[PDB]
């Protein structure tokens, strides 16, 4: 006769579903590259490297003129997703910005909780 209140934790579980379906995508792309290019993107090179080969060294040596993803996802609340490499938790860190917007706080969530 006691139901737990559960609203706002049955949007987070969703949000995080999306971001964990969304992050794990990315991985599949970003080893789509690596398996050409022999690394993966450097931090300043970014997941944008997975839509276009980047102006940047060091310069991958084998990126197929189409790309390795059509376009970029967004997370749930309109946020860009994230890369540093080298990850502290896997080769690259891939990461939601989460509810607040700001990379590197609290609010991300993260492909290390996969
Ligand atoms: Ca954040
Ligand atoms: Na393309």
């Amino acid at each position: 006769s006691l139901v737990v209140p559960n609203l706002m934790g049955n949007k987070d579980k969703a949000d995080r579903q999306k971001v964990m379906s969304d992050l794990v995508a990315l991985e599949s792309t970003l080893d789509m590259y690596r398996l050409d290019n022999n690394r993966y993107p450097t931090t300043e090179q970014g997941l944008r490297a997975l839509v276009s080969k980047p102006t940047v060294q060091p310069e991958p040596r084998n990126y197929r003129q189409d790309g390795y993803i059509r376009r970029l996802p967004q997370d749930p609340w309109g946020g860009d997703y994230q890369l540093l490499n080298p990850g502290q938790y896997s080769d690259i860190d891939i990461f939601s910005p989460g509810p607040d917007g700001v990379p590197n706080t609290e609010d991300d969530i993260g492909n290390w909780t996969l």
